[PDB]
């Protein structure tokens, strides 16, 4: 049977598949056609149906897992299209995590003799993240940060070493946000969460601008000016608020200029997309900073798919965490951002 | 000259006026007509122009201030209409605070010989709050909370004593949010702030629903169902998330159901007004709780005008702080919610 791990989130299903590359002559003969056509279908296509995507650039090659050499593949599709996935499956031990492992448990069991083992979101995320960093990204660092995030002429992606990764604050930006404090391989807790996450950005953006995809929303935001919608410290004070070290450019009230009808009439959809992105991102950064301070942790790693192909938000998080913490905290990012739960699920396979 | 204190915020100007009631026979004769017509105009009207309002129910009567007995009056109008206020003034020592004391400094000096003394927002808020609580609300408690905020059949406003008020976490919800830690009468700090405040509610509401006033926005929200826009824990898990004590009713992603076109098409403006209010209010509550935990303070007082005639948000804050803190924190409220900076300004008058 094929080796999958699946993280069924509120928005996206993430799938990790291990493709063995040490298939012997005897093993190839003694393999069932449906197993052969699964591997063929998955490795010969990068789009699956109309909404499935293989993130080819993330592939881990020549990985030794469970005593086999193979390639680790990373695949995603909308949770909305899980019925299509299950129907295809009805035309195997499945380790699954995320809320959808519970919600859609009965649906997966419509696949005859399929064994569904549910694993907790937290153990899977932590196990997957530590594993991927431990095997490296094909010899390159899995973890990176933005050096000199204060000056834009100097700001550049640089690798970051996590050989001793503890303690770690993990900020998981999915539909919502979960915040975890990791003190060791077996000692971690969910510190808190916020409901202002990726689904808020996408939902509000679609309401305000009519955008029809995550990528279109980011493309509108790259052309916008959030200060058209937001009220800044200088709009209230006429400059800096010296007494409390608030610069004139800080946002005092997100969307706060939209209380005036004349401003609502002149703002562009691109401006509103950017103000939505900036509002959500800054609020995540601030919550992350308060949790780091309370947990006494200075390394904050951001994961989840809100940050995929989203350099605006990454740079904003890098700059804001460094500025508002007076350099006490480092914003850290990971190449395999959205897939750690799916990997951790796959890694629970020996337990069954 | 009349005794005013003024807090010019980003959205509202708040004015406290002390009306002496011990005016002797000689003092009344030796008073200039313009001084007489000011007092007459202010005490004989409750609407001023088309946007000024005297909050008559807040009046403090027979207060002894600066060695005179008088009544303390509380008046508000939009910062947008401050030019009208200044023009009326051109047809006095002014203690002023808030950002607008700096921004509009030069405008106030167009009033001949008027002396403008700017006072810091923080000192004024703390001084005003402690003063009003110390003199009481005409013999009644200035401070109150919602008893048994968990059960709605029992939930009722009850008075709360602040005779020793320290330490105190003050959460000032204006256009944005400022959070203060008060350890004594002369020892207080701004802990942090958030830009998701009252102006966010009003700005987003106006964009999403077309509402044209704060009160209309609250009226739409009272008729709405935020779960039409928000994605709940049970939408993702199918129930509670037992492992982390997240109830199925908690919001997992604010506006997170609005990523689906069919849901955007069926949601009502009232639903979106309520989701806006709930999103902003819960985020303020969560930030307040994290700051309380980090400052080791268990009493959290909420002020500012986001909460005036807004019992939905007060009850939401009362219930959420008690629930998520497992009863460790008390949400506290004050009758003179939006006016403490204006009172504190007035109290700086002897210094000049
Ligand atoms: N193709 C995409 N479609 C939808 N959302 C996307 C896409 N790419 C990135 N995103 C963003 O990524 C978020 C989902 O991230 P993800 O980490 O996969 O959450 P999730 O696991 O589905 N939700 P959760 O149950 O809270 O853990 C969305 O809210 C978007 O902001
Ligand atoms: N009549 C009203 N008009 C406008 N906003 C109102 C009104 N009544 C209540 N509000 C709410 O109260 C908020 C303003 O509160 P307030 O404490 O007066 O802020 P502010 O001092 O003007 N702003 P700031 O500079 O950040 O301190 C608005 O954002 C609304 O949510
Ligand atoms: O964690 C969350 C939200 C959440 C839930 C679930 C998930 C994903 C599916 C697993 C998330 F990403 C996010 N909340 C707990 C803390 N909250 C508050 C609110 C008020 C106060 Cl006063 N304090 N805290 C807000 C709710
Ligand atoms: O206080 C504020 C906002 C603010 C300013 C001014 C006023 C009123 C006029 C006086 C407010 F009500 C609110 N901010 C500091 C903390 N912020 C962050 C952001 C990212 C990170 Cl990572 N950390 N912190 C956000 C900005
Ligand atoms: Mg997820
Ligand atoms: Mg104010």
């Amino acid at each position: 049977s094929p080796w999958f791990g699946m993280d069924i989130g509120g928005t996206l299903v993430k799938l990790s598949y291990f493709e063995p590359i040490d298939i012997t002559a005897e093993e190839e003969q003694e393999e069932v056609e449906s197993l052969k056509s699964i591997r063929k279908y998955l490795t010969s296509n990068v789009a699956y149906g109309s909404t499935g995507i293989r993130d080819v650039h993330l592939e881990l090659k020549d990985l030794t897992l469970f005593g086999r050499r193979g390639n680790l593949h990373f695949i995603r599709f909308p949770t909305q299209d899980l019925p299509t996935f299950i129907q295809m499956g009805r035309d195997t031990v499945l380790c699954a995590t995320g809320g959808g492992a519970y919600k859609f448990e009965k649906d997966f069991r419509t696949i005859g003799n399929l064994h569904l083992h549910k694993l907790d979101e937290l153990d899977c995320l932590v196990k997957g993240l530590l594993y991927i960093d431990s095997v490296s990204f094909n010899g390159q660092a899995e973890c990176y940060y933005f050096a000199n995030a204060s000056e834009p002429e100097r700001c550049q992606k640089m690798p970051f070493n996590l050989d001793d990764p503890y303690p770690l604050l993990v900020v998981n930006i999915g539909s919502g946000v979960s915040i975890l404090a990791v003190h060791s391989k077996d000692n971690y807790k969910r510190v808190t969460g916020t409901s202002l996450g990726g689904g808020t950005f996408l939902g509000l953006c679609s309401l305000l601008t009519g955008c029809e995809s995550f990528e279109e929303a980011l493309e509108m935001a790259s052309k916008g000016d959030s200060t058209q919608a937001d009220k800044l410290v200088r709009d209230i004070y006429g400059g800096d608020y010296e007494r409390f070290g608030l610069p004139g450019w800080a946002v005092a009230s997100s969307f706060g200029n939209m209380i005036y009808k004349e401003k609502r009439e002149s703002v562009s959809k691109e401006d509103l997309a950017r103000a939505t992105l900036v509002t959500i991102t800054n609020n995540i950064g601030s919550v992350a900073r308060m949790c780091a301070v309370n947990e006494k942790i200075n390394r904050v790693v951001f994961v989840g798919n809100f940050l995929r192909v989203n350099t605006l938000s990454m740079k904003l998080l890098a700059y804001a965490l460094d500025y508002w913490s007076k350099g006490q905290l480092k914003a850290l990012f990971l190449e395999h951002e959205g897939y750690f739960g799916a990997v951790g699920a796959l890694l629970g396979l020996p337990n069954f």
